[PDB]
């Protein structure tokens, strides 16, 4: 079972507390997470969180009776970091009002495909993906709970030149990730010492991660998955939903 706002779809608690998560006060000084699922919201959030720390809730999140992610976010003392895969039709608007800081994470839409495949099959709060040929038009259509990839990405991208977003993509914190994870500090209003950034570097990577669902963890999984005859079709869906946009991503490490 899975309910809907304005036909996404998303888990059922969620939907029940829609007025709540509505009316949800942000802060000036909150820092909302935001990926699409899949797109590197666990790794992100360590990363934030050593930062922090140095060397969330869950604004959408609900399960009665225990406390929602908006009961826990509104005790949180400032400066709050928090976290949503909400399209940016779907957020509160307090968070535009308040001039918050966004921290969002892209990656490319096959590899995303493949993760949330994956993910779907080993989660049983989501529901059965059916064959990889299923989920492909499944996924392209948008049919998996917090809804279409191309509609998430293009509508935070759009909104990077009016607030304060530092927009981020997957592929570059793994071909690079001490230069990402740099902004990141930069945009956090952290000095920058080199040698606490170096241990983030060597601290968040697959490898140390996985240790301690983290599957792969790498860029182009997809070419694994996808026949030419997918990837021929999907390419030319692509350019029909990205047509006009300026964004561009990597396939490829
Ligand atoms: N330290 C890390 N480095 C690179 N990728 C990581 C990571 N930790 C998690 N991931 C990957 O991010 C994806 C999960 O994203 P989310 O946290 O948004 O659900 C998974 O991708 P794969 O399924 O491609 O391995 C996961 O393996």
């Amino acid at each position: 079972k899975l309910k809907e706002v304005e036909g996404t779809l998303l888990q059922p608690a969620t939907v029940d507390n829609w007025s709540q998560i509505q009316s949800f006060e942000a802060k000036p000084d909150d820092l909302l997470i935001c990926t699409y699922p899949k797109a590197g919201t666990t790794w992100i959030q360590e990363i934030v969180d050593m930062i922090e720390q140095n060397g969330h809730p869950f604004i959408e999140w609900a399960r009665p009776p225990q406390p929602s992610g908006v009961e826990k976010a509104k005790a949180m003392p400032s400066p709050r970091i928090l976290k949503t895969h909400l399209s940016t039709q779907l957020l509160p608007p307090s968070f535009w009002e308040n001039n918050c800081k966004f921290l969002y994470v892209a990656r490319n839409a096959k590899d995303c495909m493949v993760s949330y495949y994956h993910f779907q099959r080993m989660n049983h709060m989501l529901p059965d993906p059916g064959t990889w040929e299923e989920y492909f038009e499944t996924f392209i259509n948008g049919k998996v709970v917090w809804g279409s990839w191309f509609d998430h990405v293009k509508g935070w991208w759009e909104m990077k030149d009016r607030h304060q977003i530092l927009f981020l993509f997957y592929e570059d914190i793994k071909r690079d990730p001490k230069h990402e994870i740099r902004k990141v500090m930069q945009f956090m209003g952290k000095k920058v010492d080199e040698t606490v950034l170096d241990k983030i570097v060597q601290e968040t990577s697959f490898e140390k991660m996985k240790e301690n669902f983290m599957r792969k963890g790498t860029v182009g999984d997809w070419k694994n998955h996808f026949t030419v005859a997918q990837n021929e079709r999907f390419d030319e869906i692509y350019r029909r939903k990205m047509e006009g946009t300026s964004i561009n991503f990597s396939m490829e490490l």
